[PDB]
């Protein structure tokens, strides 16, 4: 079946996310956008999506990624070194859409061939779901924090508990993504 679960990696806080939910960046309700890198923080940070992968350890991945840029940072003398990130953990319900069930669907009707038919499983986003607009905070479940001190190494985790999460019976949509 699709997921119950799904993580996501932010940079904020739950005393805002525990609260106020994940809000997507916009109205860009382009998944091709979306899926490849254009529309998020780094490109034109309106998205009508929110990311979340059913692998924690693709979240984790993540996490250690932007934490090691933070090391390589002070290295450099270009910051302190300090890293704090957030892993969300995340009820998947009929507003969350396999991104590979969505890409295929999109390249398939709208797409030129690149990445269309040689595409296998484990290469065309695996695991990603993608929340539409909003994840919800009654969604939202717990949340690790990892502190890396940029100064003596140290890096502690602690874990949070959402008092406002509901826990219901749902799981991500089956189908495909589509607009309109
Ligand atoms: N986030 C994940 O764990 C995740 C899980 C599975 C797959 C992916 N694959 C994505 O990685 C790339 C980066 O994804 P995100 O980190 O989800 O991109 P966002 O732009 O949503 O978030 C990046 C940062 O932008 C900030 N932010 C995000 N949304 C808002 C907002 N609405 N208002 C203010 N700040 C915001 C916040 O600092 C956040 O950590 C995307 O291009 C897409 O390919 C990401």
């Amino acid at each position: 079946d699709p997921p119950a679960t799904v993580y996501r990696y932010d940079s904020r806080p739950p005393e805002d996310v525990f609260q106020n939910g994940f809000t997507a960046w916009g109205n860009n309700d382009n998944v091709l956008e979306h899926l490849t890198g254009r529309s998020s923080q780094v490109g034109s940070s309106n998205s009508a999506f929110v990311s979340t992968s059913s692998s924690r350890r693709y979240t984790e991945v993540y996490l250690e990624h932007r934490m090691q840029e933070a090391v390589e940072a002070e290295r450099a003398g270009r910051g302190t070194g300090h890293f704090i990130g957030y892993i969300y953990e995340v009820r998947a319900d009929n507003n969350f859409y396999g991104a590979a069930s969505s890409y295929f669907e999109y390249v398939d009707t709208y797409g030129d061939n690149a990445g269309r038919i040689l595409a296998g499983a484990l290469a065309t986003y695996q695991s990603e779901y993608l929340a539409h607009r909003r994840i919800p905070p009654e969604n939202i479940r717990r949340v690790t924090r990892v502190y890396h001190n940029g100064i003596t190494g140290e890096t502690t985790t602690t874990e949070y508990s959402n008092a406002r999460y509901v826990s219901q019976q749902t799981r991500a949509n089956p189908n495909p993504y589509t607009s309109r």
